[PDB]
């Protein structure tokens, strides 16, 4: 009987197997292919429903929502380029760890490469990029419901970190009377429909198993690499590393405190390299190192083993070391490696990271990006979050402030996408309901400029600092060439965020020093709402005060 | 010995190359990987050179300038996700025929699922989607510089139509010697000529029908699709010396002679007379209107033909019939017209009628009666961009648009995701004065391709049409309890702040007579002009089910 009702409990089952999985929230965007899904996810009351009409932003939103809730997000889109949309958030996903769950309304088989409309070719479209494809065949009645969710199941049970795309096929007549077509084909799998239990469990633990030579290896001369980690995992990594008496350098990802802080500037120096020339292990907890001198240092120095311990599969490690690589929670490996007290070897990196940042504390007073960037910890939300955008910002906070421990810092730097980031801030507050400040070049809130829709609707205040300084000065920084620099890699665009933040009614400042910006601040965090703060600077002067510090640090 | 020369030594050829397929048009966007492709751009005066900084965009921009020049145009990004926003325009290509060459910078194979920053696997990210897809290996002067270019020759010369993925990894110092130089010299006097290295550039075509001769006897309907303007005018003098209907889509640039098709195929006295056509000839694809689809998926001629310059099948109800393949002007020189009688005598009347119950309705201040109206509104030497949802919907419906006025859309798979960097690839490409009308929504998802407006080389008009959501949902039959949270998601927004912020006139006509101005105003000056018409939410779809109703009984 009724095609359009069939499709339904067909809808129906996928969406409620995945709540047994922990899918609380779920972004949809719009279109009429996707109505067995939509109107399934409308229906069901599990669910916390997110919206949105730009898919590469729901991808994000989708992404945000699921960095900060460790739980997997679902998302629904229709058929045909909305689908392809959420490749970025998806790839991102892919790197990083977030688990989402991509239902890609598809037209039947009939209606494939046959010049109909909105009708691409959907399964295998991601490639390797997520972790499960599922590929749904024609809706029938002929194949049992107990199929269709423990399709699902499998995939959801056995997915450690990453996205699965559920591609989903169904026949046009899409809206019709709900008759009760597929009502005893449900039935069949009994009161699983009042079991909060999936239907099939199927769900493997994967874990590295305990390092049986540690005790050895923890007397060696260590160094302790933090990053991209949980905010108590941080304050966990900095305890655990000065036990051990091994010198810490921490991301800005890593929550750690950071307690010798502007590694990206004292590793400049020769006197720094050369003590740590002598570590004969390194053990870096978390990945995705933010500061170029990190990186080279990491690709450079040759201990005689290398471990790298995180939660996510696949060799984190761009530079080879002979080692380890292992999968683990970087609590529970903590605890299954315990720290010994020995007495610290590092004389000389700890008296260079004190010169380092005073040197840095001497030029916080000039109204530019690289002090916005040092002076960032004074403006931290209390009992909130920061979320780091890509490019200049990341790598300044990271280079010229010291973070506290344990304070939640959020951020893309698996592919480092500017594509995404105001919609992943917005998912990113959603997900805690906390006070959220954002921060992100002015590229870049140009590229995800309509997620201000988004922003519109927040549960504790947000402030969106937009440093605009007219381009992609990140180019600045690197030596590129001076002749096609500006049109073809600084590509400034001449424009300002007041219409932006007027159009979807956010309030507007743009502070031309400190007090203003406190004012500004001050004002923000009295409402849940999203307030835009653009700071306008000179364009260069961010890339050179860290050129110039870099090579004044380098002397010490 | 240095790295960063011979990378771009290597790129210097991969774009050098590129010239000699027809290749005018580079749109680059921003990157560090991909410096060896935009320097060895950069210095190439081959190109016109444009730019954006977000990838989606970019590939639309693409995808505009390739639609209306029928060349190809190229395409270069940095890694990571910026290759991954190619993906909505790529696809749009796959399905209409663009030729977007997308040279995607990649990190070396060393640098690949280690954790290093930005390195995503990229080799057959796209899947089917592209015609061709070149990977290349590592540089390295140990292959030499005509496999290189070979490699590229192949990949263009046999390209008929669609996207070309070109994944070009490079490993870094990426910041010049002579390190390249006598390996690019391997090449001789190819670097001072015109002509690719390896020319492999089959042809691909149908054969003359050898039974045109009877079937153009028969009663025979004409079906118009998407075409060149030119070949709108061809195929109207075509069907009209055959004495055959001519149902016109607005892509076709017809003249309509019929108009109103969407509304009088509603008509039982217009299917029964069609219901008399032994054979069908459809010329272009990609078809608009609901009624439309719907008697072509249920009429039962002899024979179903359609022509058109792409590949596949292009016929959704799958008829018994051929698929030609032909450049259409060329397939209606070969298949000449016979000048018999029109078969047909109560069509035209219902065509007519169908029309009347149009201008009837005319006046009101609403969407439906814009798409009715604008012609009045197509600039003189212009062309028309009709961007998606209702607007393309009422306006191949309620309107008719002149024979030979030039008609651009994105209707492969018909996104709402690239219309306005389309649109700015529509003009730049012509250097036409431009009308494009594009939905609420639609405007959003691409609100930053205003930025890509403010360089137009003449007047862009730019109608967003606001009923506050994808009004669509309320013409579709969707149930009612979800449509305004999960169909029609009204943003509840306008548009002076965001042509405002990019430095643009805008106008918010409340009457026709205000819109007039605007226009007026609006053709006087190489600069993009937004008009944002205001209309009652569902009005539109309204009208159009009124319509189809009162052309159904008559
Ligand atoms: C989707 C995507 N496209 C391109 C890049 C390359 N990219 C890295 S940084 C950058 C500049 C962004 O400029 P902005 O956001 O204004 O901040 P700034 O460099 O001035 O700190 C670009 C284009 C990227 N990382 N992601
Ligand atoms: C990239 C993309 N995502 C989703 C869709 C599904 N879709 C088709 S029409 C439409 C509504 C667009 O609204 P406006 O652009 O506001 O159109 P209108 O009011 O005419 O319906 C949507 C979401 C699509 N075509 N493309
Ligand atoms: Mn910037
Ligand atoms: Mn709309």
């Amino acid at each position: 009987m009724s095609v359009s009702a069939f499709n339904r409990r067909w809808a129906a089952v996928i969406l409620e197997a995945l709540t047994r999985h922990g899918v609380r929230h779920i972004c949809i965007a719009p279109g009429s292919r996707s109505t067995p899904l939509t109107l399934a996810a409308a229906e069901n009351s599990a669910f916390i429903h997110h919206t949105h009409f730009d898919e590469r932003g729901l991808g994000h939103l989708a992404l945000g929502l699921a960095k900060v809730s460790k739980q997997p997000v679902a998302v629904i889109v229709t058929s045909g380029t909305a689908v392809a949309n959420l490749y970025p958030a998806l790839i991102e996903a892919g790197l990083t760890g977030e688990k989402l769950i991509l239902l890609t309304a598809d037209r039947p088989p009939e209606l494939i490469d046959c010049g109909a409309n909105q009708a691409i070719r959907q399964p295998g479209m991601f490639a390797s990029h997520p972790t499960h494809s599922i590929s749904l065949p024609r809706p029938t009645q002929d194949i049992p419901a107990r199929w269709l969710v423990s399709t699902i199941d499998h995939a959801l049970g056995t997915l450690h970190a990453g996205g699965v795309h559920i591609n989903c096929p169904f026949a046009e007549p899409l809206y019709g009377e709900m008759d009760d077509t597929g009502l005893s084909w449900q039935q069949r799998l009994g009161d699983w429909w009042q079991d909060d239990k999936p239907w099939l469990r199927e769900a493997p633990r994967l874990e590295s198993e305990k390092q049986r030579d540690w005790f050895f290896w923890r007397q060696k001369r260590g160094v302790v690499v933090a990053g991209r980690m949980s905010a108590e995992e941080g304050k966990k990594v900095a305890l655990w590393a000065q036990t051990l008496g091994w010198p810490l350098i921490g991301d800005v990802l890593s929550q750690t405190g950071q307690p010798l802080p502007c590694a990206d500037l004292w590793l400049g120096n020769a006197k720094a390299t050369s003590e740590l020339q002598q570590a004969q292990i390194v053990v870096q907890l978390g990945s995705s190192l933010t500061g170029k001198r990190l990186l080279q240092w990491q690709a450079s120095c040759e201990p005689e083993e290398y471990w790298i311990v995180d939660d996510i599969e696949g060799r984190l490690d761009p530079a080879h070391h002979r080692g380890r690589r292992l999968i683990a929670n970087i609590a529970d490996w903590l605890e299954l490696h315990p720290a010994e007290k020995r007495q610290p070897w590092c004389v000389e990196i700890p008296r260079l990271a004190e010169q380092a940042m005073q040197a840095v504390i001497a030029r916080r007073d000039a109204f530019g990006e690289a002090q916005l960037a040092h002076r960032i910890c004074d403006y931290l939300p209390e009992q909130g979050q920061l979320f780091v955008g890509n490019s200049l910002v990341v790598r300044l906070i990271d280079a010229l402030s010291q973070l506290p421990a344990g304070y939640p810092v959020y951020s893309n730097r698996g592919a480092s996408g500017i594509d995404g980031l105001l919609s992943t801030a917005a998912g990113v507050q959603r997900a805690s309901g906390k006070p959220t400040l954002a921060i992100v070049g002015d590229l870049s809130a140009l590229y995800d400029l309509n997620a201000l829709a988004l922003l519109r609707q927040v549960s504790a205040p947000l402030v969106l600092i937009v440093v605009n300084n007219n381009g992609g000065q990140i180019f600045s920084l690197l030596p590129t060439p001076q002749s096609e620099r500006e049109r073809f890699y600084l590509m400034p665009q001449n424009v300002h965020f007041e219409h932006a933040a007027a159009m979807f009614e956010l309030k507007y400042h743009r502070p031309q020093n400190w007090q203003e910006l406190e004012t500004a601040f001050a004002d923000a965090w009295r409402t849940p709402t999203t307030t835009v703060i653009e700071m306008v600077v000179n364009d260069t002067d961010g890339a050179q005060t860290l050129q110039q510090l870099l090579a004044q640090v380098s002397h010490l």
